[PDB]
Order: structure tokens, then C-alpha cells, then sequence
């Protein structure tokens, strides 16, 4: 196998949280400065970064300095997710993380993304 997501805390010189979709056979990432929303109707931004690979969504240690994304990352939540609807503007999806869970919804308007929870 089922696809599977992590949520790393990543003690950068911003600290922020990273949420990793196994999608497209890589790890389509978005950034989340203020973290994954916790209750219904909240939203929160959601920064597109790189994809990054598979195999990275286990990782935790430090990055280290003069590396872009340097700091400490670890994980906050992972789980197995269910993608439930998807298109270039809008991936909804039944999380089965410890802490994020239920369904959520990244959202792309001309501002960039969102993120916000069932
Ligand atoms: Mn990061």
C-alpha cells in the first residue's frame, strides 16, 4: 504493497514540517511552515518542493550545514495513505498516520497550495 506518506520535522534554520506522498514513483513533497492541520477546517499553507527519492522516506538524521536543507529531520507521523481523488490541482486522500488521519485535501490555486483536513 500500500502507498505510504511521512510527515518529517525538519529543525532547519526555519523549522517546518515536510509532507512526502509516495506518488509518481518518487516522493511528491510539500513544505508546511506551520505544520499539518489537526482540525477539521483548517487550513494551512503547503510549499511544492522537489520530488525526492523513495527510498528517502525512512530517513532521519542531520543534514548537514552548507547542504541546502540542512538540519535535523525526523519523523513526526507516517503511515499508509488512500488516494481518493487526484488532478493537477487537487490531491485528496484518506491519511492512516498516527496523528494525521481521516481524510485531507491539498488544494493549487494560483497562490500556490493549501493544505486542510476532513
Ligand atoms: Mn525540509
Amino acid at each position: 504493497s500500500m502507498p505510504r506518506f511521512v510527515v518529517q520535522e525538519h529543525h532547519a534554520r526555519r523549522l517546518h514540517w515536510d509532507l512526502r506522498l509516495e506518488m509518481d514513483n518518487v516522493l511528491k513533497s510539500w513544505a508546511l511552515p506551520k505544520g499539518v492541520p489537526e482540525k477539521r477546517g483548517v487550513k494551512r499553507l503547503a510549499i511544492e518542493t522537489e520530488d525526492h527519492d523513495l527510498s528517502y522516506i525512512d530517513f532521519e538524521g542531520r543534514i548537514p550545514e552548507g547542504m541546502y536543507g540542512a538540519g535535523e529531520v525526523k519523523i513526526w507521523d507516517s503511515g499508509e495513505y488512500e488516494l481518493l481523488e487526484r488532478t493537477e490541482n487537487k490531491i485528496k486522500f484518506l491519511a492512516k498516520g498516527r496523528k494525521m488521519n481521516g481524510e485531507y485535501v491539498l488544494i493549487k490555486t494560483k497562490v500556490g497550495w493549501l493544505l486542510m483536513k476532513a
